[PDB]
């Protein structure tokens, strides 16, 4: 009721009713935010509202003060004030970006550009209002009933009318009724339960529209610069293994926080887990969005640290499986590896934060609200893919305003740079080099001559919005038949239902570009599918190919990517 200034501090009892997150501003901000905006109620302990009897006039632009009371202009006393005079709206103790915030719809790239170009405490009015605006869409979605079960993995559902139904794929995580999350992949539909239950015919899923927290944190802390390392004790025996990162580890030592930008396989995790063998009495908390981050860290973390020091945190809601090895939810282990929404409230002399690109300001938020750390160290890429932003529909979200990390890294450049590539064949590296990293990216790895491009445009169908290409398979089929050694590939496309149809055709694992990030495999087959903006991003494009250890075969629908594809064609 009581509080602070969400713009210049000065503290107030006026919080704007009209504002989503309902923000506490000032005397002089409340009064600049309703006269440039449709937003005009105004709270305290009471609301800014006409106390005569029956009246509904709640514009604090038409109200007064009449004593101690408020009224319209047809209902106040001779002896009262206007509330919104002078600059000022009435409030005890007596800004064009904080408008465009607060009355935003977020389905815009500028909106996004916005709540990362503003002030510390902008960013996080804007992160909780955004987060609080994707939750209540969830509620605008229509309730999936079981009609009947066919098998063990598919299922026939029934929609609510009126309502619209949300897009199926593993990206939207249903509940279903309290009979565990649920997923969904396309009259054929498959059922994805993450807990093993019977599907009773009759019982609804619902998407799990989670609480939004308010935030307390900075996205980032306030950069410290040391001329020593400080509260870490280095050793003078790192293995050579590490050896090239010890300038780097020193680096992280002597500031608060400090950015790494690693490009694929160039040794992210290698750094992350060889960070605490540079300090090894550091207790170290190692956190990412994702499970399967955390897992990678804990894959890296078990072949180079003591495994009774290491504990692998995970929530009492098991949405799906987790890493096995470490003692679990022992939160007091040397190693803790955890995801940022399962974060217990803790200290560490190092947090590393990895997969960067994935993060919102919501997570990096949240992070400095459940770790106070003497050093967090930011791992990940912003020529990688950033977290999926469900309203936003129009225009295209440039790695610089993904978060504020990846804004430092785009414009100040990042404080360390992975510049050897060791997993790609050089075509891979040489493509991606001059495609997304300005030709710094080199390759350890010779020409594989491994590494085919194909131009075939094929034919587009959709299944409601999610492509396929057919003719695009078709040629794969072919391909596969000449090249044997390529029964074991991987298949990669930028949409669900292409991977679907690619799975019963040509019967490889499939793989979306988005949860192919952070995977290697020794061959990749890629199928661009459409030339739409969503399958010619080029940070999509990055990591799809980059994925190969040994070979990729792409069928392009852009001429453009297709021509800068350092690749031998191949005819048909
Ligand atoms: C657009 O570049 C290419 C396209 C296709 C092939 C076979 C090679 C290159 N470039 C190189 O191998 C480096 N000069
Ligand atoms: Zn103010
Ligand atoms: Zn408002
Ligand atoms: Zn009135």
């Amino acid at each position: 009721a009581v509080g602070a200034c969400v713009l210049c501090n000065s503290q107030t009892s006026l919080r704007c009713g009209a504002c989503i997150r309902r923000p506490f501003l000032c005397c002089k901000c409340c009064y600049d935010h309703v006269i440039s905006t449709s937003h005009k109620l105004v709270l305290s302990v009471n609301p800014y509202v006409c106390n005569a009897p029956g009246c509904d006039v709640t514009d604090v632009t038409q109200l007064y003060l009449g004593g101690m009371s408020y009224y319209c202009k047809s209902h106040k006393p001779p002896i009262s004030f206007p509330l919104c005079a002078n600059g000022q709206v009435f409030g005890l103790y007596k800004v064009t970006d904080f408008n465009a915030i607060a009355t935003c719809d977020w389905t815009n790239a500028g909106d996004y550009i916005l709540a990362n170009t503003c002030t510390e405490r902008l960013k996080l009015f804007a992160a909780e209002t955004l987060k609080a605006t994707e939750e209540t869409f969830k509620l605008s979605y229509g309730i999936a009933t079981v009609r009947e079960v066919l098998s063990d993995r598919e299922l026939h559902l029934s929609w609510e009318v009126g309502k619209p139904r949300p897009p199926l794929n593993r990206n939207y995580v249903f509940t279903g009724y309290q009979i565990g999350e649920y997923t969904f992949e396309k009259d054929a539909v498959v059922y994805r339960g993450t807990t093993t239950y019977k599907l009773n015919v009759g019982d609804y899923f619902v998407l799990t529209s989670h609480t939004v927290m308010p935030l307390s944190a900075p996205t980032l802390v306030p950069q410290e610069h040391y001329v020593r390392i400080t509260g870490l004790y280095p050793t003078l025996n790192i293995s050579d293994e590490f050896s090239s990162n010890v300038a780097n580890y020193q680096k992280v030592g002597m500031q608060k926080y400090s950015t790494l930008q690693g490009p694929p396989g160039t040794g992210k995790s290698h750094f992350a887990i060889g960070l605490a063998l540079y300090y090894p009495s550091a207790r170290i908390v190692y956190t990412a969005c994702s499970h399967a981050a955390v897992d990678a860290l804990c894959e890296k973390a078990l072949k180079y640290l003591p495994i009774d020091k290491c504990s692998r945190i995970i929530p009492a809601r098991a949405r799906v499986e987790c890493f096995d090895k470490f003692k679990v939810n022992s939160t007091l282990e040397q190693y803790v590896f955890c995801t940022v929404n399962a974060l217990p409230e803790t200290t560490a002399d190092i947090v590393v934060f990895d997969e960067i690109s994935m993060a919102t300001n919501y997570d990096l938020s949240v992070v400095n609200a459940r770790l106070r750390a003497k050093h967090y160290v930011y791992i990940g890429d912003p020529a990688q893919l950033p977290a999926p932003r469900t309203l936003l529909t129009k225009g295209t979200l440039e790695p610089e305003y993904f978060n504020s990390v990846c804004r430092l890294m785009k414009t100040i450049g990042p404080d360390m740079f992975l510049g050897t590539c060791r997993r790609c064949p050089a075509e891979i590296v040489d493509t991606v080099s001059a495609l997304v990293y300005d030709n710094k990216l080199k390759a350890h790895k010779d020409k594989s001559a491994q590494c085919f491009k194909m131009f075939y445009k094929g034919v587009i169908t959709h299944d409601v919005s999610s492509a396929i290409n057919r003719p695009q398979i078709g040629v794969v089929r072919e391909f596969l038949t000449r090249n044997p050694a390529w029964r074991k590939a991987v298949f990669i496309s930028p949409y669900n239902s292409q991977n679907a149809v690619a799975s019963k055709i040509l019967g490889l694992p499939t793989q979306t570009v988005d949860s192919s990030q952070g995977s290697e495999y020794d061959y990749v087959i890629f199928t661009q599918t459409t030339e739409t903006a969503h399958s010619c991003n080029v940070n999509r494009f990055n990591v799809a190919i980059t994925r190969a250890k040994v070979g990729i075969l792409c069928i392009m629908s852009d001429r453009d990517l297709y021509d800068k594809l350092q690749f031998t064609s191949l005819e048909i």
